[PDB]
């Protein structure tokens, strides 16, 4: 019984190396790469924890988390590279739990997963 | 009844200025400049937030989150100079619900808060 991480993130290959990090370190992990397909994915799925990008085709992560927020009380983890003061603000206020500035170092992305999953 | 902080934080004058920020911001703000007496004080008074400095004379900071983490089960924000992957990794490992470097915007910091109790 792992704990299931979605990543929504549109780079696919940056997704894909972030996934296989995840799963090499006691993780389940999946990939979602579109905003829309992630609000469904997120509310039905209902994983344990989100690692969000902000910059997404179909809806934007502020979006997502907005829209999923309702239905869906786990953590929320954005990751991006709109890493201005306003951006994190607005992040957190939307409804994320943590906001991390790309490029993330993969040890410490675990760190915060793990701290967030004892949230 | 606002939500009580307290800022550990060795520089008594970077202490006190985030400390007026934040009471312009609806919290109750405490400040304390030692390790040791921090642990005795946040397992006592029980504040709803820490945020906790890494280098601190008496007991550094991870000694702080290893002391009082068996007693309180509140949200720490860790809040610091030392910036570096391993030094943010162990942070959170040793029981820290959040990392962050100096300096940090004021609103920032607040927004950080602000997520941190939420849960």
């Amino acid at each position: 019984k792992l704990p299931k991480i979605l990543i929504v993130e549109d780079d696919e290959r940056l997704a894909r190396l972030t996934q296989e990090y995840l799963i090499r370190n006691g993780l389940e992990v999946g990939v979602e790469t579109d905003g829309n397909r992630a609000i469904r994915r997120i509310i039905s799925e209902q994983p344990d924890l989100v690692v969000l990008d902000v910059m997404l085709p179909g809806a934007d992560g502020l979006t997502v988390c907005r829209e999923v927020r309702p239905h869906y009380h786990q953590p929320i983890l954005m990751l991006t590279a709109r890493t201005e003061d306003m951006d994190q603000v607005l992040g957190l206020e939307m409804g994320a739990d943590d906001y991390v500035a790309k490029p993330v170092q993969p040890r410490v992305l675990l760190a915060r997963i793990r701290a967030l999953l004892r949230r």
